[PDB]
């Protein structure tokens, strides 16, 4: 995550980040 | 994500979710 911009407090702070490879299986 | 509870507006809404398996490699 390079530069950022969250000077507007309202209802958001964390973001999603799906992208791993601990093996070769898909569960959902 | 089962039940939830976000009736407090402030600075959060999305969450992280690292956990994929589109292959067998790790980049970071």
């Amino acid at each position: 995550r390079m530069k950022k911009k969250d000077e507007g407090s309202y209802d958001l702070g964390k973001k999603p980040i799906y992208k791993k490879a601990p093996t070769n299986e898909f569960y959902a």
